[PDB]
């Protein structure tokens, strides 16, 4: 029902679009598809739309999240967050 992902910097064209890029393996664990919403959580929570991973990121258990979503959770690049279907 949940996976732990390492926060990584968002691709520039995605900044401000409230998406999180997560690969097919992490989506399979949560039972979500591209375009579904997930809750990302450290202590606080934010909801973002799941988007497909970049090829180089597939298999790395990262979540590409921008500075706005990171600001809401009080996390930095390199921190771990919990991701759940919502």
């Amino acid at each position: 029902k949940s996976v732990v992902a390492r926060v990584a910097e968002a691709y520039p064209e995605d900044v401000g679009k409230r998406i999180v890029r997560m690969d097919k393996y992490e989506r399979a664990k949560l039972g979500v598809s591209v375009g579904d919403y997930v809750e990302v959580k450290k202590v606080k929570s934010v909801v973002a739309r799941v988007a497909e991973a970049y090829p180089e990121d597939v298999g790395k258990r990262i979540v590409r999240m921008d500075k706005y979503e990171r600001a809401k959770l009080g996390v930095s690049v390199g921190d771990y967050v919990e991701v759940k279907k919502v």
